[PDB]
């Protein structure tokens, strides 16, 4: 990554063994469960595009996903290139060239170029722009590998309300609803899919009810 | 987080793999047992709002809880906004804008804004204000998920006094009594819920007795 | 904690995940065995009162003990207040206020106040004064939870002498005899509680004998 | 490795126990699965040729592979020597000599020479040139130890499409196709080797289809 | 411990959790096997007397040993006091007082005093003088707890020579022979205690033989 | 070890718990398998002679080996003394004395002397000279404890060629052939010891063949 040192300046640091192993192990344990995304974002704090490729490339399984991710990355890089074309031919000697999509993606740029962009004044945050593309791709994968529709999350006749709400919001998170819809489906789909006993209790609460109130009610 | 470096100044540091993993593992092991709160507070030492969201978002289970927590956060942010309204429209070029509730919560503010608030003179401690809101929410969850009323913690006929007192103060901690009540329930509910043999001993001690004295007595 | 940095000055550092976990795990494994006290003292090297509360609060079990400890802390704080009363009302603007017992205990003082006391010239070592109170409490707990009287540690007819001496000094340590008595009980209670065969050997050694000599003798 | 310190300059640092153990354990667990290569590249971030030999030499098994790797290294060193011959005899006192192939490979050069090359202005990046040779060799080994031809990766009659695509791109990665071919084999060999039910679905999609679309289709 | 920092001076550092745990675990695993001594010496690199007591005090078992060790420490402290008496009464204000035996042992000296001695010019290396006393005690314990006399280490009729030599030098190490005797017992007791077949081979080698030669011979 | 700090100079650092434990565990797991040597060399990066003795002394088993190693060390020290005799009697006050063999071996030299040699201008690299002697000894041990002659490594009738080559080069490595012979035994002993089916294939390849080619051929 690029870090600030102890005596004030932005420099390249080797990606740590601890980071490398954390990422590989989180993928092995959690696959594309939605919580792996914030974990990825945090393990790649300060990452250069090289570091991002490193983390992605160290994953051994899930090669269908990694291939979908390449595709998403390619589409963002092409849109980057549409937006910010680079003048071709020879660069002014010893000057910074402008990044193309593939440069931001780390496939046509050196570490040194990526460092120069990232620490320039003003900076071109290539590590952050690439990370956004990756996360975009990753979220598509989370969604795709979500094993259950929220329409099938329904409270069992003797399933504790809490356990049902846990299933419901876990599913919703993977299906990747807006926080409008997570804020919203509470007074609607959550009640509808409650079991008959709990449902009567919830209806009787009246609308406006917080989730806490609903969860107390069906305790 | 924001840390002081080795050569004197406040700077942003990447959240560590060790921290990330510690938090995730404490939740996996202890769920909402009350001791997870001080652990959270300590693992988020120096956290920016981003770091706080990071820790929260890396949790995979307990999505009912995380949704209740969002709700509590929203209520605090709205109260923040009631107290400290921000003038709308365009900000003075290159100046610090004032944080809204959603800014403190990290959903409408960048890392750089959060850093600027936190290291400004005078500072706006957004990481600490958000952390307080989170802990407020978390304590509600602890309480909610407390599996037993203190009224049902009663000493078994051959349950050692110590084990009963352990159950009692563990329950009380989750139900989240004041330290008045933890100081207090000792000369009252603790004795009442003791078994007949120990209860006679405790009554006979007379009032004023410390817990130590009571625990020696019913040894 | 408060540490010296690499370039010479006393500053606050976040309590580490390693420290937090070490303490929690030592309690889980060893409960109130007497060796947990020096471990606590060492894990809380440089601790502020906040850090001390942190470590204590992260403990999930043993809530009878933690409540006894609160009581002991309260008694020391009240004695502190007897000794060092603070003038009430409003403090001189921008000056250091004097710590009360509850300030030293971290319940009525901020982190910033604790830092100011601890790094002032001359310093008020609040972290060390609180730690002493805690250890005082902890030693009472060790003693209380000691499962066996030294009067019941007696050498078995075919128990190796070493194993008996191990039991004896382990018990004595928990019962918390002075080092006079640990130096002393060797030529007396240790011999008395030896088995008949070893006892004859020890008597015949004559008095003055070191423990080494006794342990060689009954090999 | 060679790292930048905290106060601005390039210096030699000891290879860490964590790094040493990570590499050895990745080989033990993953052998020559293709993801071990980016792991190697990242664990050897900043490596001198000595460090590279260290990592390679700490591997206990796979000595056929390590011997093939020596051979590949020898061929690159000889090509280096063809390109960049060094004038023989005695070097100018106290000056930097020019690296030969065996110098870059760490067998005829000291640590101090390697440091001097690597930190000279302008630098001779011997650690990076050797690393490239090693990776060249390693990729040959990955390919060689690939247990299955992509021609034999065919979807089972009730094998989920995702699992088949995972097998397919895992195999392709080891066989080490170009990213043209990974981009390409999608609209061709991937469909051909799909099972009859999924194949009809895919054909009917029409060409142009992304992998995501295909994977949704055969869900 | 006392360490040099990164910017040149000797300062107190907290004993690390890693160190604390390493020591406790080495004792748990290896008890008083002779290799625990160099491990202790190395884990206590730079230790103050406080740190030394810390490590010793964190040990939970082996209290017979720890009591023998106290005794040995007391005897060295008394000899220290015989050699280097301290003038009694009041010390020159703000000056360094002279250490007594109990000061070096950490029982009557503060951390600050120990730091002042250790970093004074010229220094009084109290941490090293105490460590020597401890190791003296520890070696007595190793010897005492050695379970087998070297006179009973004899090669089994089908015990490989190597395994016998391993037993022999392991025993000798615990019994704590001089390196004269370890250099020496090779051409004598090692041969004598060899089995008949190997013994003939060794005799026939003639004297002067290295251990390597003997071990090859009886392969 | 001796390390460069962060602010430019060579200073003594405590050997780390991580290093100490890594070395002990590598010996426990791998004994004298040949890969333990480069691991030792790397874990002792920057070591003083004291550190080298530390690592060696922390090993609990293998005392026959450690005794052979002492002997080898003694022979190198005596050859050192033959080469570089030191003038006896009293040293010039406050000057650096010249190292003897036993000084380099750490048995008659203090830490401070070893530091002075190692950081002098010009330096006497005692840590590196001793390390070379140790490795010399260690390689003799590797060879000695090699359980199988390369003459007995022969391909089984249905043993995959790769597995046989793995056995062959593993054995050769322990027997410690030159890299001439490792480069060489490929077109000769490796083919001879192949099984009849593979042998015909290899002969038919013709000479000049790389190992890769041979391994492909007998796939
Ligand atoms: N494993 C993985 C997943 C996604 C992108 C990746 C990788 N490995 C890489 O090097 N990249 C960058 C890259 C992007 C677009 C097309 C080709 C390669
Ligand atoms: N997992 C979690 C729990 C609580 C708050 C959270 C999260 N994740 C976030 O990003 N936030 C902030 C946020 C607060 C309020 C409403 C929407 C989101
Ligand atoms: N777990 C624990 C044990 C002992 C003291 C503690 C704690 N947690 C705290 O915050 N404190 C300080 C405190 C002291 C006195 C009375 C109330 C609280
Ligand atoms: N284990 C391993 C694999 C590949 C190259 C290696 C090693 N160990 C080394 O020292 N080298 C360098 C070297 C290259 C070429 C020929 C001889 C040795
Ligand atoms: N566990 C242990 C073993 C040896 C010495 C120790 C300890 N704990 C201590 O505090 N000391 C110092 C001390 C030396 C002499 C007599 C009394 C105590
Ligand atoms: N365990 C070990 C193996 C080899 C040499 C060692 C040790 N321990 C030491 O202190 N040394 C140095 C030494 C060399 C020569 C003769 C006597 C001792």
């Amino acid at each position: 990554p690029i870090v600030q040192n102890l005596q004030g300046q932005m420099v390249h640091q080797c990606i740590s063994p601890r980071t490398l192993n954390a990422w590989v192990k989180v993928v092995e344990e959690k696959a594309f469960s939605p919580e792996v995304i914030p974990m990825f974002s945090a393990l790649s704090c300060g990452a250069t595009p090289q570091d991002l490729n490193t983390m992605l490339n160290t994953v051994g399984g899930h090669q269908a996903a990694m291939q979908m991710l390449k595709e998403t990355i390619n589409e963002e890089a092409a849109e980057w290139d549409r937006l910010h074309p680079v003048h071709a031919g020879p660069i002014a000697p010893g000057q910074m060239r402008e990044p193309r999509g593939s440069d931001i993606a780390g496939t046509t740029s050196t570490l040194q170029e990526q460092i120069g962009w990232m620490t320039h004044n003003p900076p071109i945050p290539v590590g952050e722009i690439y990370k956004r593309w990756i996360i975009l791709g990753l979220n598509k994968i989370v969604r795709m590998y979500s094993p259950t529709s929220i329409l099938d999350i329904r409270q069992g006749p003797k399933e504790p309300f809490r356990d049902y709400v846990d299933r419901f919001y876990k599913t919703l998170r993977a299906e990747q609803a807006s926080q409008e819809v997570k804020n919203a489906a509470t007074e609607t789909l959550l009640v509808q899919n409650a079991n008959p006993d709990c449902k009567t209790i919830l209806k009787a609460l009246g609308p406006g009810a917080t989730l806490e109130e609903m969860m107390t009610a069906c305790q």
